[PDB]
């Protein structure tokens, strides 16, 4: 079919610096995985604090979405900020499903404030995911590190605020076609 098929990998940030706000991490995976889910397309929840959990590995079934999205909401955040592991599981599911010859798109929700080695590390591990043929897209929450996002993200174009709300959501979906 000319209709592309897509994977998509949301990497959410469950640390403690977020613990407030992830009503707004899950208001945008809720609304992204019903208004933009077209058949053909696949997504995969994956949190990160200390350590990384794929909650819903890579399916397009419905049932499967709709209970990945109720283990999203009974997410207690708390914990360091280990993005590069989130972004390291996205990467796994990623070469297994086909790697380059896959469509995958990576969109990470988190306020990119990075400590330590996590700074190189998430750098490292997105340049991986690039080569990989995956589209990286950073997802700004609170009073976020907007350097930071973006050497994560393909480009500044790829880096978006949660605040936007549907015109956010709206941006990102005309980014992805
Ligand atoms: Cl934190
Ligand atoms: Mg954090």
């Amino acid at each position: 079919s000319a209709r592309r098929a897509f994977d998509l990998y949301f990497v959410l940030d469950k640390s403690g610096s977020v613990a407030n706000n992830w009503i707004e991490i899950y208001n945008f995976v809720q609304q992204l995985a019903e208004r933009f889910v077209s058949p053909e397309m696949r997504l995969s929840f994956i949190v990160f604090s200390s350590q990384a959990t794929i909650i819903l590995p890579l399916t397009g079934d419905r049932g499967k979405i709709s209970k990945g999205l109720e283990d999203l909401k009974r997410v207690s955040p708390v914990g360091e900020t280990y993005i590069h592991e989130g972004l390291k599981l996205a990467n796994e599911q990623i070469q297994k499903a086909g790697g380059l010859k896959t469509s995958s798109i990576i969109i990470a929700l988190t306020d990119g404030k990075l400590d330590g080695l996590v700074p190189s590390y998430a750098e490292k591990e997105a340049k991986i995911s690039r080569s990989l043929g995956a589209s990286v897209y950073a997802v700004g929450v609170l009073d976020f590190e907007q350097a930071q996002l973006e050497r994560i993200a393909d480009s500044k174009e790829q880096v978006f605020p949660v605040k936007g709300g549907f015109q956010a959501l709206k941006g990102i979906i005309n980014s992805i076609l």
